Parts: C-alpha cells; sequence; structure tokens
C-alpha cells in the first residue's frame, strides 16, 4: 500500500512556522490531504499535478494545534493516516523593518539595514534568517550597530548597476528568549552611479566626482577647531528642502548665550550625529578659506541646492585632513569606517 511521509511528526510540539508543511506519497498517489486547526478550519494547501506531494500554501499560526489527514491510493490498495502537532508558542514578537525601500535606486555606499522593533537576544539567528542576493554576486557581511539594527555591506563600495534583493524571513524563527518574528519582509533595490564627494580641509573645497570624474567643485566652511568636522567616510541619508535646527530640543534654551533656532535650506544629512551639507548664506565669505561651523559642511545656497538635487541616498562624502577624529563606525551613517576584517568578523555574539 502507499507509503505516506510528512515533514512533521505526530505529537511534535514547538514545531516552527518558518516552513510549509508537506506530505509525500510513495508506491502510489495522494487522493487528498487536509490540515485543520482545533476549530476545524482548513489551512490552504496544494496537491501537485502528479499527486506525489502536497504542501501548505499559507502561513501557519503560532500557538496552534493542527490535525493532518491524508489518503493515498496505489496498486497496493489505499492508506489513510492522521497526525496532530503543535506550533511554537512565542514569549514575544518583533517586526523587522528593512531599508532602503523597495524599488529605490541608491548610491554605492548604501548598506542593507534591518531594524527590529525589539532587542534581539540571538543575533546569529537573525542573521541566518536574512537572505541577501546580489547580481553581480558580491561577498558582504553582517554587523550590528545596536541591539536592534543590523547592517550588511560589501568590503568595497557597491559596483553601479547591482541588483540587491532582501528577504527577511523572520516569521517562525526564534530570535532568542522566546522572541519570534511577527512577519517576513522583502525588499529590492538597485545601485546607481558612483558619486563620491570629497572635502579636503587643506583646500576647503568639496569636489563631487561621478564615476571618477569631477562634476562640481564647491567652496566649503566646515567645523571650527573647537567643534571640528570628523574625518572619514559618510553615507548620504535624507534630504530636506527646509529644516529648523533648535537648541532647546536637547535642553539648551534658545535665549541663552549658546542657544539658537536656525532656519536651514537645502540640507542633505550625512551622519546621525548631525552633520549636514547645507545652504549657509552667512559664511560665503569664509567658504574656501576659513572653518566657521559647528561641524556641517557649509556651502553657498545654490551649491546646496545642487547637492540636494543631484546627490541621492547612499552616495558618499569623504572628509580628509581636518582637525577632528574619525567618524564613529556605529554613527548610523559611518559603517564604511570600520575596517573589513572587523566588520566581517561581525559582533553576533
Ligand atoms: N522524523 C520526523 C520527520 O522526518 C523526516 C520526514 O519523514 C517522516 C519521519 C515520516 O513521515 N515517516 C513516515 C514513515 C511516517 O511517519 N508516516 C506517517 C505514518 C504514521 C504512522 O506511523 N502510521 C501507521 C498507521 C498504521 C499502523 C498503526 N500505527 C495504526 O494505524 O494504529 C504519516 O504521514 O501519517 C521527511 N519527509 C517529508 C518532508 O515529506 C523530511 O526529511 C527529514 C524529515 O522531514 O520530520
Ligand atoms: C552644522 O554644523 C550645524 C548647523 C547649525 O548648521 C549643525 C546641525 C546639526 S543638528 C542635527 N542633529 C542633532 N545634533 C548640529 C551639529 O551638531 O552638527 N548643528
Amino acid at each position: 500500500v502507499p507509503k505516506l511521509t510528512a515533514s512533521v511528526t505526530d505529537g511534535a510540539v514547538g514545531v516552527t512556522v518558518d516552513a510549509p508543511v508537506s506530505v509525500t506519497a510513495a508506491d502510489g498517489v495522494l487522493a487528498a490531504v487536509t490540515m485543520v486547526n482545533d476549530n476545524g478550519r482548513p489551512v490552504a494547501g496544494r496537491l501537485s499535478p502528479d499527486g506525489l506531494r502536497w504542501s501548505t500554501t499559507e502561513q501557519l499560526g503560532y500557538n496552534r494545534r493542527y490535525t493532518l489527514n491524508a489518503t493515498a491510493l496505489g496498486l497496493g490498495g489505499a492508506a489513510t493516516r492522521q497526525l496532530t502537532f503543535q506550533t511554537s508558542s512565542p514569549a514575544h514578537l518583533t517586526m523587522p523593518y528593512v531599508m532602503p525601500g523597495d524599488g529605490e535606486v541608491v548610491g554605492v555606499g548604501e548598506p542593507v539595514a534591518i531594524r527590529f522593533d525589539e532587542n534581539i537576544a540571538d543575533r546569529g539567528a537573525a542573521e541566518k534568517a536574512i537572505k541577501i542576493t546580489t547580481n553581480p554576486p558580491v561577498e558582504g557581511a553582517f554587523y550590528w550597530l545596536n541591539n536592534r539594527e543590523v547592517r550588511w555591506r560589501p568590503e568595497h563600495f557597491w559596483k553601479p548597476g547591482t541588483a540587491v534583493d532582501v528577504a527577511v524571513n523572520t516569521y517562525g524563527v526564534d530570535l532568542g528568549e522566546g522572541m519570534f518574528g511577527e512577519d517576513n519582509v522583502q525588499t529590492h533595490f538597485t545601485i546607481g552611479d558612483e558619486v563620491i564627494a570629497t572635502a579636503d580641509d587643506n583646500t576647503k573645497i568639496l569636489t563631487v566626482r561621478v564615476n571618477g570624474e569631477v562634476v562640481k567643485s564647491m567652496p566649503t566652511s566646515m567645523g571650527k577647531d573647537s567643534t571640528p568636522t570628523a574625518n572619514g567616510i559618510y553615507i548620504v541619508g535624507s534630504r530636506y528642502k527646509h529644516i529648523i535646527m533648535d537648541s532647546s530640543t536637547y535642553g539648551v534654551p534658545v535665549n541663552s548665550p549658546n542657544g539658537y533656532r536656525t532656519d536651514v535650506d537645502w540640507a542633505t544629512q550625512i551622519s546621525y550625529s548631525g552633520v549636514f551639507v547645507h545652504s549657509a548664506p552667512w559664511s560665503v565669505g569664509a567658504q574656501g578659506h576659513t572653518n566657521t561651523s559647528h561641524g556641517c559642511l557649509n556651502v553657498s545656497p545654490s551649491n546646496a541646492q545642487w547637492f540636494y538635487d543631484h546627490v541621492k541616498r547612499g552616495d558618499i562624502v569623504e572628509v580628509v585632513n581636518t582637525v577632528g577624529g574619525t567618524l564613529p563606525g556605529i554613527d548610523g551613517l559611518g559603517d564604511w569606517n570600520i575596517p573589513w576584517d572587523q566588520w566581517r568578523a561581525g559582533n553576533a555574539k
């Protein structure tokens, strides 16, 4: 009589819902397979045209018992079998969020970023659950910026024209301490032109190169000796036509001798610490000459609008020869400052 097998065992508990459930017949074919929960409600499934295999086709629930009934028929007669199992019971759930967004074109410095809404106790599990495909294929690695957010990138800047596909398959995965993913997420993005803007404190010029060729030179005024602009590699983030930077958000009042409420135009963010390339009509005389800022890359209004218009998320700004230190690797936009042996060795433990 037909031989029935299933991907789950009768009486199992803690069965993970990261995978469909399947049933196979040998020495015959499946006539029908049904899988029901404890209220009698069927799980969607599909029988192969040949009749040799069946699978669930929709996500299974947490904390559920399921009963699986299968009948097979062959040139030996029939067999009908039944099994029940119980799925994982999470202590807690987290939902991942992945950047950059689906369909976007980004620059050559843009990492994959997966942020969870809860602390991740088993970083290795989260990594293994995240599948990144690249075309052309390129080696990269995971590194945690904090307890919630993991980044992935290659050793070198991405090559333009690279397709990146990201499947965060965290549904049904135990991410440590009984914390399971609430649901999978996907995204797909493309790497565009190589755009690297270099600000050299010896020239006070910000030179924007596309694919190695100069397209723009901007006089700049970067951070005063006292509040210097850090050297290193910065990843371009968000852009704002207009933004208000306000002392008293931290707790220094506007009406204090270090207070300010500054209207700023054409502002392209390049570190979570607060470095922007923006419009600085008030320091155009100092641009190309003398550092005057709190550590933003001050350029002229129309140079700032050019940057806002022509630089995208993931492009790169490199600062060199200033009196600051180096941008932290875990700034949020400072990933490329971590040397490759360290980045690749990761910090999953
Ligand atoms: C740039 O040097 C500054 C101004 C007033 O032009 C700059 C904007 C940022 S705020 C963004 N995040 C909060 N820190 C800060 C800075 O520290 O650079 N001041």
